């Protein structure tokens, strides 16, 4: 084959292989953000349960619920860290596919170039959507934590006031 | 799975290596064709110098026409090598980012391999580049020599033609 045919053959393999790597890393990242989002919802549920139990637990039971919350936080943290690692690799996969698209363009393989660029846009949209879902969960967690603190503050103020008047 | 990702990374490093190889060959060949076209123009200028004082205006105009042709060719080879130089730059960057993907996914052997390949091809291209730069310097040398000697020959002809104008006038008292 001619030099230009050899360059086109080679760039086609580069675009196919970087497309595959981008798809795999996108799938893994989306799965990891999903698992983190589930852990955020679990913790949010725990804060809400804990809030509903305030005033209603002996000191040992309260300590035990708090330990479960500490454990649920560890799980959420570990899932967050795992997705951040995968997201780092995914960013490299996106840059590789961008460079592959430029190589395809420069060699005159325009269909490979445009298809790669469409693929990068699609996976960015997909990752943005899963991030939006995660932020919805994080908002609910923040709300739950704020309500717990607001209630705990009221509880401690009530218990002070009781202790004083009792005395 | 990390299994599927290391397989795909291995295909990325292999394919980017193949593209880097092929673009390196294409660029070396293009720099070579340009250097040959520079060498041709240099030889033509040198020949023009060697012919000063031995040509009439008709022959000299033909020499210059051939030089203009050779210069057009050199320019076309220049454009083509800069086009391949851009493609090669992109190949090098692809391989660097492949080496980074490999490192991040635990494919440490593939990462080192890619970096060594980049260094080898960079060395080779740099050397072929240096050859072209030397050729360019030789062309500039030959053009300076030719224009200096052309200016001198013009002086010589003007001296002769003035002298012979007097000598004719002298005869027709």
């Amino acid at each position: 084959l001619s030099s230009e045919a050899l360059m086109r053959r080679a760039v086609s393999l580069v675009t196919d292989s970087t497309s595959t790597f981008l798809s795999q890393t996108t799938y893994a990242l989306i799965e990891a953000i999903t698992e983190y989002t589930k852990a955020v919802y679990t913790l949010t549920s725990l804060y809400r349960q804990y809030t509903s139990l305030l005033g209603k637990m002996n000191s040992e039971e309260e300590d035990e619920v708090w330990q479960v919350i500490i454990g649920a936080r560890a799980e959420m943290t570990s899932k967050h860290q795992e997705y951040l690692k995968l997201e780092t690799t995914w960013m490299t996969a996106v840059g590789l596919s961008e460079m592959a698209a430029e190589a395809a363009y420069q060699t005159g393989a325009d269909q490979a170039s445009i298809t790669a660029r469409n693929h990068i846009q699609l996976v960015k949209l997909q990752v943005e959507e899963v991030h939006q879902l995660s932020r919805k969960a994080e908002t609910k967690l923040a709300e739950a934590q704020i309500e717990e603190l607001r209630q705990k503050t009221q509880e401690e103020g009530e218990e002070r006031a009781e202790s004083e008047q009792e005395a």
